[PDB]
């Protein structure tokens, strides 16, 4: 399969394996707007600093259906039409 739902602290999330990308990438619109995030000067791929890209100020617990969890600090972007998971999570899960 192509995605992969996930809990992100205690909100459900789904999203495209993007195993070609380092970090991971939820869309604005996705993020629960209590959530606080950082404006960020690190140099995304393909994403520019007129796109204001901002990263998750925290670590956030994932887990899977199976209760298997770690830590991920994803970047988050607005006019993204869908969330992507990255090898910072997909390098820590069972696949």
């Amino acid at each position: 399969k192509p995605s992969l739902t996930l809990w992100l602290d205690d909100k459900m999330f789904t999203g495209l394996i993007n195993t070609g990308a380092d970090v991971t990438i939820i869309k604005l619109e996705d993020w629960p707007p209590n959530w606080p995030i950082t404006d960020t000067l690190t140099n995304l791929r393909g994403i520019g600093q007129s796109n204001n890209p901002k990263q998750s100020s925290k670590y956030l617990t994932w887990r899977d259906k199976e209760n298997n969890s770690g830590l991920i600090k994803p970047f988050v972007i607005p006019n993204l039409p869908v969330n992507l998971w990255g090898r910072d999570l997909l390098s820590q899960m069972k696949i």
